[PDB]
């Protein structure tokens, strides 16, 4: 009709803007100048809308899209209404099966570039030149929950990267923890069935806190390593931008000379490692189930591009057997103290999709999608994965032509003799659909392996053994890695691990399962087991107290790289601060607060007891972003309360609870002038306490102190003080 | 190996037990003696497991289900491992498209029986005889969210009942509010797209609190009536057991003499009407996203069978045009003050399914599945619905033979000339697959319509009009029903509606959309409009303040049946109380508490600061159901704190916060003896306060007070006191 407002406020500016400043929008409209080879190649399927007539799918203009065709205006709908029927039919068939695992996921476009040529160790084209840019499409995910499940659950996170290289698609399909729960792919359905919603009633969603998961864990000790990671704060990341990424399996790099080097893939978050605390994460699944999806999208819209450093742990063929653990066992990590991560390149995620369904939901990643210069190994979990993705994608994406779905298409040439299949888009003109052929002079033709642009040839690994359904004896060690992980965590991280196990085991209805898990923990570490046991009202037996701890891992009694927080790596850019306003805010405090945050790329959200505007002490009109209940402290990293008429909000339950919640979840809180009246709400001494910034105004060192706390992420020293506190 | 505990505590007793007393289980194992004709008919496909060997799907016994076949124990997996491939293939193809709408749902089996023969007004066989029982399968659902989204969201709820009648399946596919948002089915995709997650980023899940929903509502005033219901506490039911159900459309009843009677279907919850409060509901989506699913299942295992009374609003054919609203307009309700609901029958849900996916996920309901004695009307929303379910089920359930999926099969005979189609189960022996045929003597044959067991014949409604895509002018009234609903709510219900709109609209990023919705509210009721406007910092214009209120609906200024709470209908059976234990609980208090609770069929959950057991003062060993954090006050209806060693939990932050949350959410709290010291935490009253039961001990009078409060559901009088509490 012409329903947009005349000021054009319905449309977001096509420029980087902080979270909440403008309505979010499709990537190509929000950042039309952000391009890459893949993004450009999707132009052929992008469809606009402005200034076009509304039509059926056959191109017939529709005159009345408000009504069905009927006999009389109060009459029965007629079967000849082909417009109604096409519109309802398309609607009716909108859904496709969600992914069997990792159904819940958020994705974005970006680019990768290596720091230097890696031609000495791999002939992979995308790693051969620092000036060679490779477009990427990355999807981050949870594992257990459906596509409509919540983001901030306790779960492993998926981190899949589709590299659109010049010699083929390479998919690096990893997780946020360096090991997996099981050793052999044949047990994948068992493990996944155990963690997913139980079959009689389909509960619980997005949670491993139920009997079947812990039943399986209790009977399969190989799972303990990854379970330790899931129970730690690693299982509840702050953002996809602040978690590590790992390929898990040992793969191979193959150079032009034919030499194979073992490699484990790593992604280092350039924004640092950061996680939530359980109570916050759990409550956040309720207040904002799309928190991570939203955070990713808004970071990219703000220009806070998620950046990750690709790194390789490289192990020479001759050192295959030099560790206490098997390199092919996916339940074992390779300690960075033993084998350092060599920095390979940077990946920048800088554009959101246009349509979530088309690009995100239909994206298909496969660990078997490798390119010349990479190869597999006999890791028995990897081995089975190679079969699985291929197979699942035929039903999820409706046929064998899912590579023709725009997001999945290679940007490089693809030609072969494969034909037909449902939804076939490519119209082949080749006279031949077989090889060898003479009728097209055998094209397209095979290409011999070579240093560059050659055909794929598998590394000639020697195979010797009998056909057996047997686990290698080298994989039969289940407690040393869990123990190495435990010992590398800080004391507060250890507490969070104990708390994760205790909470989860409390949701296990059959007590003997709890006892059985406690017994497994006693094979890992007595302190851990005792602390969890105490929380479950379980007493360890004398035999359990005497279980000898498992050996160190190749002489290591700890590796600080396994901790989220042992080694400071805090980055404040992209974080957000809640600013609790009052009806006569000290404008000078606001100026100082907002400019200091802006200088470090920290966002702010101005909150009040209602929407609309508040007028500062000098007449400054302040637009309110959200109410205290509307945007809870769960969604921010810190809280600042400026001076002004504090009596306006002093007796406001939400405003007080805002601070109690933020205080409980170890977030920095800064109170200026009369906002110090709020100290009694959170029980802060007159003298003050580490983690609380306070002063007469927000002028001198006030913001620098607050930003130092934000750099350290959370105030871990406050843990004992939050023990009481009714919040 | 991995075997059950020696004591047999791995298996739930096959008798009715209170929630939490036993692990939940498939229905046929929990209640083997509970049967009905449909439940029995599913015996052909039920598969047991105990004492059977593990096999492939082809019946080959598996020797080693822990490993893949490889060449050497550290070698590559072989392609000939057919056991692994079948296992992984089946896993890879587990998912099927979720429902386009109402993907999140919970279902159970039961039975229905009419109170008296309704043969005078309908020839429908299932309503012909009071002693003729009809098996039912019911699915309750949310609408917007995916299958893995949370239960306690603010949304409409679906209430679909499949009646397995002797003359065919009859599906009564309704909702928990008596009207729908839109008028014509042609706009269903528009409305559903507006409320679903926005297309660029697929946010938000299970929420209408986003720009596109309010944008559509603001431009389509026909939606306002159902929006009012959604924003009220109707949008967040406490249980599927405590909400009303409605067919929404006017349908027809056809008796044996051919007389048509207009009818609107109702379901009255025999457990009464009860809803959560927003803060509680939202937080509960985080603490237990499966709350409603769990609550339904546990009520059924406990013997608290959900019971509903089928009721009919009957309007003679001659009275079609006597109201000031059109009967065929699905955005209009028929006030009970004008047309009473006649009680028709009782439906009892007494058994959970065995496998959620097979029975719930694959269940297919259709408003078009009617039987002789029923007929449609020209309601344009209903008309389009007849097309849509059939169509969507062909892709969701993979073919045209979805009626052969066990849960969907009729229990009556079904014979016809339809053949083939994907996954055809029925093997037809008829020599003929067409009619008329002489080769099978024309069987199966058509059956003339008649009083009983006749063929279906449409009521011969007179149709007169031109082929038009036009909305009836009689449907063009959008504010009188919203206003009637508003005026029928209690003052606290009105406040909750205001708060619902205020919350939702604060999440709308484009301010003009908020203003447009406020403008629409001003056409309904100025008090409502002003209350919302004030929360959004919006000022009504002089024109808006002068908008004339819509007329009353046929002289009604209110109708108390539209309120959840105006007319008391409280029923405590099946409700649950949290009991906050201490390490030296007064057994005399527990005795009196449980006795009183037991008499009213109210359950209890014993909570503590740790799991395991606590021993009362008399040596009674009490198993702990959950910790204070583990089962928040959100999950219960009231909280009781017995006396004993109160010092044990007096300074416990979670225990204090438990009471503050329950207090804020208007739940009855009862404190005995030294537990009265907890009154300080909820900063309120000295003498006493209505809603807080207190005494020197938990006695008969103490429990009578608490149970009386529980029968009123929540302590509405405490509302003014909760906005200061920091919780
Ligand atoms: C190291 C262990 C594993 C890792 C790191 C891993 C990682 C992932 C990730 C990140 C995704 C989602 C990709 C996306 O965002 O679309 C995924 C999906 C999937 N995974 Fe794996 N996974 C592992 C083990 C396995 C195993 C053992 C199997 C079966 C043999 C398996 C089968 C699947 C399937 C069927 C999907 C769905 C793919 C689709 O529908 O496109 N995964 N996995
Ligand atoms: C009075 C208005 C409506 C009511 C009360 C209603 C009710 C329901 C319910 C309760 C379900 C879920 C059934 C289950 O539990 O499986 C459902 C599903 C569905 N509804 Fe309706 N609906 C309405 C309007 C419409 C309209 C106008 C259309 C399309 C023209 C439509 C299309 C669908 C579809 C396609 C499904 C999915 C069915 C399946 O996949 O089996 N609905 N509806």
């Amino acid at each position: 009709d012409s329903l947009a407002p005349e000021d054009g406020s319905h449309r977001p500016a096509a420029e980087p803007t902080p979270p909440g400043a403008q309505p979010t929008a499709p990537g190509s409209l929000k950042a039309p100048d952000t391009r890459n080879e893949k993004l450009n190649s999707l132009e052929d399927v992008r469809k606009g809308s402005e200034n076009y007539a509304l039509t059926t799918n056959q191109g017939v203009r529709i005159a009345d899209d408000q009504n069905s065709l009927r006999a009389g205006s109060r009459g029965p709908t007629l079967l000849e209404d082909f417009i109604l029927r096409e519109k309802i039919t398309h609607f009716d068939h909108e859904r496709i099966p969600e992914r069997i695992v990792n159904a819940r996921g958020s994705a974005a476009h970006g680019y990768f570039q290596p720091y230097k040529s890696l031609s000495d160790i791999t002939k992979a084209d995308f790693l051969s030149d620092p000036n060679k840019i490779t477009p990427v499409f990355v999807r981050f995910s949870t594992v257990q929950g459906g596509a409509g499940s919540a983001d901030t659950v306790r779960d492993i996170r998926g981190f899949a990267t589709k590299f659109y290289t010049e010699e083929g698609i390479f998919d690096l399909v990893g997780n946020n923890t360096p090991i997996f729960f099981i050793q052999d792919a044949h047990k994948f359905p068992d493990f996944v069935h155990a963690v997913k919603p139980e079959p009689h009633w389909a509960i619980p969603q997005g949670q491993s806190a139920h009997d079947t998961f812990w039943d399986y864990v209790s009977l399969q000790p190989e799972t303990l390593h990854n379970v330790m990671w899931a129970m730690s704060d690693r299982g509840i990341p702050r953002s996809y931008r602040t978690m590590e990424g790992f390929g898990i399996h040992t793969f191979r790099l193959i150079n032009a000379e034919g030499k194979a080097t073992f490699v484990r893939f790593h992604w280092k978050p350039l924004a640092g490692k950061a996680s939530l605390v359980w109570d916050e994460a759990q409550k956040l699944t309720g207040r904002d189930p799309d928190f991570h999806r939203r955070e990713l999208w808004e970071a990219i819209e703000a220009g806070d591009f998620p950046e990750y450093e690709l790194g390789f742990q490289l192990i020479p063929e001759e050192d295959e057997f030099k560790f206490d653990f098997d390199l092919l066992d996916p339940t074992k990590l390779i300690p960075e103290e033993l084998v350092p991560v060599q920095r390979v390149g940077k990946m920048v995620l800088n554009r959101n999709p246009d349509n979530f369904f088309a690009e995100n939901e239909q994206a298909a990643f496969h660990p078997g999608h490798i390119v010349p210069g990479l190869d597999f190994t006999n890791d028995p979990l990897l081995q089975g994965r190679l079969f699985s993705y291929t197979d699942t994608q035929i039903s999820r994406l409706g046929g064998p032509n899912f590579h023709e779905i725009p997001i999945n298409r290679p940007t490089c040439p693809y030609h072969n003799f494969q034909r037909d299949g449902m939804h076939r888009m490519g119209i082949d003109t080749n006279p031949a659909n077989y090889e060898p052929n003479s009728i097209n002079d055998n094209w397209p033709r095979e290409t011999p392996p070579g240093p560059k642009r050659g055909g794929f040839e598998s590394y000639q690994e020697r195979v010797e053994g009998n056909k057996v359904r047997e686990r290698s004896p080298s994989f039969g060690e289940y407690y040393s890695h869990p123990r190495l992980f435990w010992l590398s965590q800080t004391p507060f991280e250890q507490r969070h691990i104990v708390d994760g196990f205790s909470f989860e085991l409390s949701k296990v209805v059959r007590p003997y399962i709890r006892e059985r898990v406690v017994d497994q923990l006693a094979h890992i570490d007595l302190t851990l087991a005792q602390a969890v046991a105490k929380n479950l009202g379980i007493e360890l037996t004398d035999d359990q107290l005497n279980i000898t701890p498992p050996p160190d891992v190749n002489g290591l009694k700890k590796d600080p790289s396994l901790s989220l927080y042992a080694i400071p790596d805090g980055d404040v850019k992209g974080r957000v601060v809640a600013i609790l306003l009052n009806d006569e805010v000290r404008s000078a405090d606001l100026l100082a607060i907002l400019k200091a945050l802006k200088a470090k790329g920290v966002h702010a959200k101005l909150l009040y007891s209602r929407m609309g505007e508040v007028t500062a002490d000098d007449g400054t009109v302040l637009p309110i972003a959200a109410t205290f209940a509307g945007a809870p402290s769960l969604t921010v990293d810190a809280v600042i309360v400026p001076c002004g008429n504090i009596a306006d909000i002093a007796d406001n339950g939400d405003a007080n609870y805002y601070l109690m919640e933020a205080y409980k979840h170890l977030k920095p809180i800064a109170l200026a002038g009369d906002a110090r009246k709020f100290k009694a709400t959170i029980k802060i001494a007159d003298q003050g306490e580490e983690g609380i910034v306070e002063a007469d105004s927000a002028d001198g060192s006030f913001m620098d102190e607050l930003l130092t706390l934000m750099a350290a992420h959370r105030v871990w020293s406050r843990i004992p003080k939050i023990d009481k506190i009714p919040a």
